[PDB]
């Protein structure tokens, strides 16, 4: 937890980040098909 | 309470894969999308 963990938070962020932008992106793209 | 770093990796490991469902799902469709 001095070292570790920071690593790990940062990318734990990033990773959640990455989930955010490709949710979204994801909503967005519910206009993809329709018929 | 090392459900601080190893919750964390958990963690990350959940939020790898929710990348990976949601990168698919955001490149499916394009294959008749794109149209």
């Amino acid at each position: 937890l001095s070292q570790a963990n920071v690593k790990l938070l940062a990318e734990n962020s990033s990773y959640l980040e990455k989930l955010r932008k490709t949710e979204e992106i994801l909503e967005e793209y519910e206009r993809r098909f329709q018929i």
